[PDB]
């Protein structure tokens, strides 16, 4: 019953209203709007939320569901990747989860550059791509390892681990397995990493808007929404959050399609459920 198809629907019910409030008008005041003409949103009706978005020309949002804190984002369009190497570095990112697919990023049709996977020069900025572990997640998933290093005249040098799902497990017991593996092997990354620039005394570490983990899908809305619920049910910060705080938290911050599909939140459920945790704020 507190994880029942009643408690189930009464869920359904206030993220769905939460999702219609959030639906951006023209012009929306409470998102991120392009200016010129150029290409923002990869996606028409997925915007980005104005006042916790990372950068005024990226579709991106710092992200806080409790404790955890993170940055969701669109796969970036190819206009926009010296814009993004920039966030990555200022973000001393500790760790980059790309969940978009191989297959995805193969089809030219989608504009998604494999900016990840090779080196390249964009602007002023040089990137090397150095491919390290492979990680099995459970059910044949594999996640593809990098170290991202990113060069700019001038600028600090700043090396990214990259976790890279290669393909995804849409639904069921097995997308829950995996997520959960995905989980911890992100947020291990993450620390090992922060671990690294405190060794060094970096300033960022003092900077709560810096060191988050960046997780993007394509849109940086389903997949990625699914993650972040994953990796903040890790978070040993978070007990008695509940599921609806939480996908609420991240509508808000970023727009009202977070957790895109029913499979996504049906995963997470499973995921509270296992934990004991809340469904529904009383
Ligand atoms: O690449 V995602 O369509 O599951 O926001």
């Amino acid at each position: 019953s507190p994880y029942g198809p009643e408690a189930r629907a009464e869920l359904s019910s206030r993220l769905t209203t939460l999702r219609n409030t959030l639906a951006p008008a023209t012009n929306d005041p409470r998102y991120l709007q392009a200016c010129g003409g150029e290409k923002l949103n990869r996606f028409r009706d997925i915007q980005c939320r104005r006042q916790t978005a990372v950068r005024a020309d990226l579709n991106a949002n710092y992200i806080q569901v409790g404790n955890t804190r993170t940055i969701a984002c669109q796969y970036p369009l190819q206009s926009q990747l010296e814009s993004h190497f920039r966030m990555l570095a200022e973000n001393r990112t500790p760790v980059l989860a790309v969940l978009a697919s191989s297959s995805e990023i193969a089809n030219q049709r989608f504009g998604m550059p494999d900016y990840f996977r090779q080196s390249g020069t964009y602007g002023s900025i040089t990137v090397e791509s150095k491919m390290t572990q492979q990680v099995g997640l459970g059910d044949g998933i594999m996640a593809d390892m990098y170290t991202l290093t990113i060069r700019e005249a001038g600028q600090k040098t700043i090396s990214v681990p990259v976790v890279h799902v290669t393909t995804w497990p849409d639904f069921g017991v097995v997308s829950s397995e995996v997520t959960k593996a995905l989980a911890s092997l992100v947020d291990q990354t993450a620390e090992t990493k922060r671990n690294m620039y405190e060794s060094k005394g970096s300033s960022a570490v003092a900077d709560d808007s810096k060191l988050r983990p960046v997780i993007h899908c394509r849109a940086g809305v389903g997949r990625t929404a699914q993650l972040i619920g994953a990796m903040c049910m890790n978070d040993s910060r978070n007990s008695q959050l509940s599921v609806e705080d939480m996908v609420s938290q991240m509508r808000v911050q970023r727009n009202g399609i977070m957790v895109q599909k029913d499979e996504q939140l049906d995963v997470l459920i499973k995921l509270a459920e296992g934990q004991g945790r809340p469904l529904l704020n009383s």
